[PDB]
Parts: structure tokens; C-alpha cells; sequence
């Protein structure tokens, strides 16, 4: 084995979980955009 490696692969994998959380609250979750979003209770229904 050589572990630095191993290791460098779940440092980008951590990363870009990271990245999905930061850019999922400036998508979801802003200011009410939850339950409604544009239409109140569905998204647009």
C-alpha cells in the first residue's frame, strides 16, 4: 500500500461534499425557499 494516496482521494471526496452544502443552501434555503418556493406548499403545481 502507499496511504497518501488513499488519503488524497477522500480529501477531494470531503471537498466536493462540502461544495454540494454551500451551493445547495444559496439554491435551497435562502429566504423561504422550502415549502414555498414560488408557488406555497409545491414547487409550482
Amino acid at each position: 500500500d502507499t496511504w497518501t494516496g488513499v488519503e488524497a482521494l477522500i480529501r477531494i471526496l470531503q471537498q466536493l461534499l462540502f461544495i454540494h452544502f454551500r451551493i445547495g443552501c444559496r439554491h435551497s434555503r435562502i429566504g423561504i425557499i422550502q415549502q414555498r418556493r414560488t408557488r406555497n406548499g409545491a414547487s409550482k403545481s
